[PDB]
């Protein structure tokens, strides 16, 4: 659960991955980010942040460890901003 800050039209490269399904692992999670200067400038995101929602929009069912498909089709076009994560254990000591 994030709101970024501006992104549709400007570029971005961001990826997704996943891992397996079971017991509280396997909803994809950002593969990394590319740390320039969109999510960079946001802090210091994590790739097990679990960015595979957005919106209102929840791809959990989805994790087709290639939401990407589609996620790319949102801020490209329709499909209002506000990527979403399912929290993640990380390391924030209230940065």
């Amino acid at each position: 659960t994030v709101t970024l800050n501006m992104e549709r039209h400007h570029f971005l490269g961001i990826s997704i991955v996943g891992q397996s399904n079971d017991r509280g692992d396997g909803g994809i999670y950002i593969g990394s980010i590319m740390k320039g200067g969109a999510v960079a400038a946001d802090g210091r995101i994590e790739p097990g942040d679990m960015l595979l929602q957005v919106n209102d929009v929840n791809f959990e069912n989805m994790s087709n460890d290639d939401a990407v498909r589609v996620l790319r089709e949102i801020v490209s076009q329709t499909g209002p901003i506000s990527l979403t994560v399912a929290k993640a254990w990380d390391p924030t000591p209230r940065s």
